[PDB]
């Protein structure tokens, strides 16, 4: 079911190499400027670059006239100078002309009103008309470049969901209703599913079901409905880019197709990993987080692709040199990043590495968006820094790094992205609290006691790892459950958190206490929540546990547990409170196996700083390390990549020869590492 | 170009005084109040007053349907008490009757939703039908009007764009199709201009120009398209203005026209300079900020008035006495403002000075907000302040202050509104970064120093001034690029800070480096932007500088200075961030000239502390002085006589050394050139 990997091969007369370089438009330049482009790519180590992604007006300047040529001058350019090209499809978005003609494909919002042009993807998923234009773009582009020697992949469309993910028009009413009816069969399958026999939402037939359209602000949503048209949404957009891809693949067969990807810690537009089975190869846009979490963050994306990717390598599409466009306050990024972050993807996978963009546009929404040539020019530290890396992904060539793979880690951090959707219903114990904050945090904990976990989406095999964690995977199916069961059983390590198998994949409650289908495995019972915050005068903000540790946002009420299991620590609390003394930590020996069941949120410092007597309690003291540097490794040989996770140099032992360095000295198997540095070893 | 400067004229063909009053509503209230307003207003010093401005509905009560009774009997009422109408064409607002019948004059937001009756100003700029009553309404008007020996201007309409600076409708549509036909000539210039290369944007014609409406939230707009959204939105009310404005003059030609401007710190509904090249005399409201920044910004905001009047007396239409209405907390203002805010706008320039309103309204949306007669009725501090002011005013007069004008500064800081326009696009380095709150920080901080600054509009004459300040000047195009270049090669001594001269007049970037077209004058290279902020845990949230202040927001890294810069001062920080060391004030010579580059944002507190080192690096030292207290002078043609007006800008009473005659104290006194001036307090003196 999954397509057969197939990666982007080289232009004749190359050989293999780490692909290098990003997004390029020669359709907003000059035509003079391009052999400035061309200069400067080959002075950084550009080998590869994704160009017509947004070119729809200008390869169909008006309806069913073409003009290829431009474009077939930018490609002869790029190839006969030995950079690779990423082709689009240019279905990203649609002229002015089209959406004049047809404004039945602009998609509607909650309230029914029209989302217009102005900025991008301004398109209806399920529009049967927006299909048949893409589509005969697709067929178009792939005639006119079947026969080209310097393409060497396609970039179907792009982002898909960014800005249309939802759309509440007509077209979307009746694709839902397709939809349900797939998924469910039968009406009162569907009416069992979302409950609906409260507040009189029973539904005769599938004309009854309605998108979650408008319902006056602060009001609720039927949950299941709202879940179910996330994972409709996701499958639609899917369905498109598969008869893209299709037609693309029937034009130009042995050329490799993929999309881009959303995949952060914090985006969840489409269900990833599902979209993953539909690809080449597995590519991602990835953009940082600035301030503590930046380079944490990055890491974990880039192993989530890893574990979307099955460990097969991936292809880092896009992130920036420095500063986005669209945050708040778009911070820059700390000198050495460019180098760092890149290297981080590179050793969790990724055997190529692309920015958005080449060079930084003048105009447009998008000219405060950092690029590889900013603004200044060829003379800026980032073009400099650019360079580096370009040579550094040589070197790595030069090494055969290229179709090794990210080591199996000891222990696996499960991701659900349907959880995350569930997570995000209004009406839950407290909107607070998404799935997606306590894998980072696990993640970034078991970094602080020197452990590199993989980041394994829940479909995937976390169950073959020593150690998991599930992190709030408030979805747990019977089938879920019965893994987590086994897992433990046969001899697992298994850490389980609050917000953990609330309810089934219908978001119907496992009853009889929480987590009503495990808690057996893991020897707790929960009878109630204890939610905090700081939103209402003299109400719980905080709750300190008795082993130094202070839970914010979330606790469980443990009343509870099993004669098996021990509890590691407890809350302390005003006695009216009624939370002291409450178990907050808790193990469990369950079968041959072991689990920590942690009943509150207590974020990298406390889940760092609890690990000892967590992994302790399961007998793991032997697998602390240390925390101060990021260690990853890729085989297929040896090399490790060793980074930096703090504020100061930091000094440690390295093994092999070193390859690599950026801010960073190797002497006699000793590397002094400066803050946002990296070392790349060899053995 | 400019209109020849026409100011309203004394009833009787009398002295030309200084005018004090206020808005007027006889309509809202029984008609015995009127005599007890005409006994008030006496006792008030007030000459004149703005009648009719949202009369519209009973002016014309039904369609074609005219009762101009009760206007005529007021005005009668008032002219015979030596009261001098300022009268409005009513066309601020249309009746229920024209909106029930013609539902598309209602103007429509970015999502195409109809903004219903209920407030005010609920009309389309650009719709033919509403122009077709509007000037209707401004010819009964004059018709009926004309020659009244009592009406001395016309108010036309009332604060355009407050409420309906912008329209989506398909009138707005159509309409900014033609303003870039106009501005563009092709469609390949619109293109060129927009960067419509970029995301599939590209226009085969003018039909395939839509105004900016409903995106989706969080989604970016083309922002060369927003920000000529925003020009052709202010020209659009200014063609609707003009075509009254020109209705109004053929029918009573000579009676001088105006229409009131919302000139404040932090407003930009227009591009005020350009409507002010449309008006016989230029009209202001403005309302105090309350808490610190009170004082100084409605200094700052009568400075930009003058600056946009070109000097030329100009006209306090409005401001409070009071609280407003409109804040989420209505603060009262301390006790002292209605002397001291009103002889502040005198000091800046202004020939008359108003209220919004006279008599406090007992129902209806603004019952809340103060005016000249509160609703405690006379017996009140506010309505003692209103009269002490008029009585004040009327010693000005005495002494001849009409058609003086504010001296000109050493200083000009430098206001741009399309620059503040675009830095109000959301995807900008940071959307925490507007361009109108620097130019207010400089004055302020200037202030401090000793030093009054003028406000000067950019397409104005700061290139002729001894110093300039070009505050976070976001825009700046060829031509101003050169006025730049030759103001410091010749001789001027220029700041210019970040945020200034990031791109030209259609947001494209210059190129090469930070700011791309005058780095060569100020000697320094930006090479990218460190913005700071307390919105993402662990990013920098501040950077100390090595002369003791601290930069906030938003810092330039600057990569290199040139041979004749000298750097002031630089960041201190901790190693990992990249900015330790990295220059934060640049001090250049280029031609005869001195510059001062300040990368970052030190606000009123860290300029004024800096700006003794600054001054020194630009040879001017001596240019100090106590910032206590704001003094603003006032001069006739020849420099012959001089009036010096002083404020206290603290919350203790000071006592300075002051020159002439006191003509003039409000909390304050003079006695043998030493001036006591409490908290709020002023002086006025006659040299």
């Amino acid at each position: 079911k999954r397509r057969k990997h197939s990666w982007p091969q080289p232009l004749k007369g190359a050989e293999s190499r780490l692909w290098y370089g990003g997004d390029y438009n020669p359709d907003q330049w000059p035509e003079e400027v391009w052999d400035d482009d061309i200069r400067l790519m080959k002075k950084a180590g550009v080998n590869l670059v994704s160009v017509g992604i947004f070119s729809w007006a200008k390869i169909e300047p008006e309806e069913g006239k073409y003009d290829f040529d431009w474009l077939d001058r930018a490609i002869d350019k790029l190839g006969k100078a030995g950079i690779a090209v990423d082709l689009a499809s240019a279905t990203a978005s649609p002229p002015m002309w089209l959406t004049q003609a047809h404004p039945e494909v602009l998609w509607k919002d909650e309230r029914g009103d029209t989302v217009w042009p102005g900025a991008r993807e301004h398109w209806r998923p399920t529009s049967p008309v927006f299909r048949e234009y893409a589509l005969n773009l697709c067929r178009r582009m792939a005639e006119h470049y079947k026969g080209n020697p310097y393409v060497v992949a396609w970039h179907v469309s792009n982002e898909y969901g960014c800005h249309n993910r939802f759309d509440y028009s007509d077209d979307a009413m009746r694709a839902f209703q397709k939809w349900c009816k797939k998924r469910y069969k039968t009406i009162d399958a569907v009416n069992e599913a979302w409950g609906t026999a409260f507040w009189a939402q029973h539904m005769n037939d599938f004309s009854e079901i309605i998108p979650p359209r408008y319902i006056g602000d602060g009001n609720f949503m039927n949950p299941g409905k709202l879940l179910d048209y996330k994972r409709f949404s996701s499958d639609a957009l899917k369905e498109l880019y598969i008869a893209e891809r299709d037609v693309l693949e029937s034009i130009t067969p042995g050329l490799p197709l993929t999309t881009n990807f959303m995949v952060s810690a914090g985006g969840s537009m489409l269900d990833y990993d599902d979209w993953g089975a539909e690809v080449d190869f597995v590519s991602n846009d990835h953009y940082f987080t600035p301030g503590e979490a930046h380079f944490d963050e990055v890491a974990y994306a880039a192993s989530l692709m890893d574990g979307i990717s099955r460990k097969e390598p991936w292809f880092q599409m896009e992130h920036s040199t420095s500063a986005v466009n669209w945050r708040p306050i778009n911070y820059r990024a700390e000198p050495g990043s460019v180098v760092r972050d890149s290297l981080a993807q590179v050793a969790m996978g990724a055997d190529a590495i692309c920015y958005f963009q080449w060079r930084q546009s003048k105009a447009g929404a998008e000219k405060w968006h950092s690029s590889m040539v900013p603004h200044a020019g060829e003379d800026s530290q980032i073009f400099r820094d650019v360079c580096e890396l370009g040579a550094d992904l040589g070197r790595l060539s030069d090494e055969g790094l290229m179709g090794t793979k990210t080591v199996k880690s000891k222990v696996a951090v499960v991701f659900d992205y349907e959880s995350q959707w569930a997570t995000e219903y209004t009406a839950n114990p407290t909107q607070q609290v998404d799935h997606w904050t306590e894998p980072l945090d696990w993640f970034r904990a078991l970094a602080d006691n020197g452990i590199t976990a993989d980041v394994v989406p829940v479909r995937s095999d976390w169950d073959s790892y020593e150690i998991a964690v599930l992190p709030c995977v408030y979805l747990l199916s019977e089938e879920t459950s019965r893994r987590v069961r086994e897992f433990v059983a046969n001899g697992g390590k298994l850490f389980v958190t609050y917000y953990t198998g609330l309810s089934d994949e219908n978001d119907h409650i496992w009853l009889g206490g929480y987590p009503g289908s495990i808690r057996d495995v893991v020897g707790v019972r929960v009878e109630e929540f204890a939610p905090m915050g700081n939103d209402m005068p003299g109400a719980l903000d905080h709750l300190d546990l008795d082993n130094g540790t202070v839970a914010h946002d979330f606790a469980d009420v443990i009343t509870s547990t099993a004669d098996t299991s021990t509890v590691l620590a407890s809350y302390k609390a005003e006695r009216w409170t009624g939370m002291n003394e409450v178990p907050a930590i808790v193990a469990n020996g369950y079968g041959d196996g072991r689990t920590v069941y942690v009943g509150c949120r207590l974020g990298r410092q406390g889940l760092a700083k609890s690990l000892p007597a967590m992994l302790g309690s399961m007998g793991l003291s032997d697998l602390a390390g240390d925390g101060r540097v990021l260690r990853v490794e890729r085989a297929d040989s040896h090399f490790e990549f060793v980074f930096n996770r703090t504020h100061e140099p930091v000094t440690v032992d390295v093994e092999g020869e070193a390859i690599a360095a950026s801010l960073a000295h190797v002497d006699d198997g000793r590397a002094t590492i400066d803050p946002t540095g990296v070392v790349v070893l060899r053995r």
